[PDB]
């Protein structure tokens, strides 16, 4: 964790993207990702895991998962023991292919407040300890400009 928090910017990511989070996941601490949809894209991901195992799949304790079928939703889970929960899905969703988004992703005590491009877009209620949390992961069809942190 970098004494000057804007050295903890990490710019461009490849995609699939696993990265550590340089400190823990505290109530009031922020996660910021810009980026972009690009042309055509199905569907993408933010993952907040206890680790990095591929196989088996570390858990998930949230699971955001923008999808662009049809009029377009958000999925948001749990993945615990390589098994997904029940689905909490949000019709009214702000990603568009070939859009620039900026979502925050809010730490509280009790759930996750996530607003996009300034607007609020949805709450998901801690399934795990958010203090499992040491790893975010971005998957399938995105541009990710940048990903900071914010904590208290
Ligand atoms: C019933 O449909 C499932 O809904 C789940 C959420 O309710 C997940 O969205 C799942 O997709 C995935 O399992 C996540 C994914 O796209 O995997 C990429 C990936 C990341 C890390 C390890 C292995 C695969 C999707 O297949
Ligand atoms: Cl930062």
């Amino acid at each position: 964790l970098s004494l000057n928090n804007l050295q903890n910017i990490i710019y461009n990511p490849v995609i699939p993207f696993v990265g550590t989070i340089p400190d823990q996941l505290d109530p009031g601490t922020l996660i910021v990702i810009r980026g972009h949809v690009p042309s055509d894209a199905d569907r993408f991901q933010v993952d907040l895991q206890n680790g990095s195992s591929v196989k088996p799949r570390a858990d998930v304790a949230f699971h955001f998962n923008p999808r662009f079928k049809r009029a377009g939703c958000i999925v948001c889970n749990t993945l615990i023991n390589e098994k997904w929960g029940r689905e909490e899905i949000t019709y009214d969703t702000p990603f568009k292919r070939e859009k620039s988004f900026e979502i925050v992703i809010m730490v509280l005590k009790d759930k996750f407040q996530v607003a996009v491009n300034g607007k609020h877009t949805l709450l998901y209620g801690h399934r795990i300890g958010p203090e499992k949390i040491d790893t975010l992961g971005i998957y399938g069809k995105v541009n990710i400009h940048s990903i900071g942190f914010s904590f208290s």
